[PDB]
């Protein structure tokens, strides 16, 4: 059992979403013309829970939008993670022009995804700021980018792999961090 | 005289440069295989100051690249400050893939021609990773943007400018913030 360890179990999920709304709100005006938009499948998801955590917290409904990302590499080596972001599409249902955008991810790591993901946002409008919040921070950027809001920061080394699990997609909630 | 106050003096720039290829060498292996991209005309000469700094320290010289960016914006008003980035192109005189790259800004501001640099060098190449330097942070970022490498952090308001002076550009060697 000791190639991985949980780093927020259910309840620590549910509490960083819960603080993380409230960060938002404090910081954005109670979320009046901000839209949230999903960076990676379980992004999607968390930006989903976000806003209706919002909405119970405010009263007032959330736009959320996604940007569908797939990471490759550009060589055979199994043990470096996919780092060179393809945007597959994007569907953000209102126009982000002149509004706050806040980019969810689950698990910031290069940074790469949301680079792609801020390029894919000024491709469809001209935000009035772009914000990045993030279930987990394990560190290792390769770009000059940083979370504004954070569930869980962690050190990691380049050998260890941080999976997320979502009831919408894995039938549970965990975080874990694992040895490759 | 009250609406300019000086925040970079010609001995601070200087040391505040040499601060930083100190830090470059120390964290990025004396700068083999890192490249300097300037951006902005004044980041540019930055680049090449520190670049010879660098050589000065460690004996090797340092390749140093431009990218050529214009702001603009969508509306009549003055106040406000440039902030849509144009690429007018480019000129790094070395591949950068699989190398290390720093970016070099005089100030940052709401990271906006900084995003565009980023952009504009994975249109070249794919650098193994991109670090940013700045003389100076003002704060008020509009994307989730930190600099790697900071001369001088100042609070600002919105309502003020920050003005670099260069020998090379200007004739003489000066950072002030001026009230708008």
């Amino acid at each position: 059992s000791n190639q991985k360890a949980v780093i927020l179990d259910e309840q620590a999920i549910r509490r960083a979403l819960t603080r993380i709304a409230h960060e938002m709100i404090e910081r954005n005006k109670g979320m009046n013309n901000c839209i949230l938009v999903g960076i990676k499948t379980r992004g999607i998801y968390l930006a989903k829970r976000l806003a209706e955590r919002i909405e119970q917290i405010e009263g007032n409904p959330v736009t959320v939008g996604e940007i569908d990302i797939t990471l490759y590499r550009d060589d055979l080596s199994k043990k470096t993670s996919n780092d060179e972001p393809l945007v597959k599409g994007a569907d953000i249902p209102v126009d982000i022009t002149d509004q706050k955008v806040i980019l969810v991810d689950d698990v910031l790591y290069t940074g790469r995804t949301v680079r792609a993901g801020m390029d894919a946002l000024v491709d469809v409008g001209r935000p009035s700021s772009i914000q990045l919040a993030v279930l987990v921070d394990r560190g290792h950027r390769e770009l000059p980018i940083r979370a504004d809001y954070i569930g869980k920061n962690i050190p990691t080394s380049k050998s260890e792999k941080v999976m997320v699990q979502l009831d919408e997609v894995d039938q549970n909630d965990l975080v874990a961090i694992y040895e490759n």
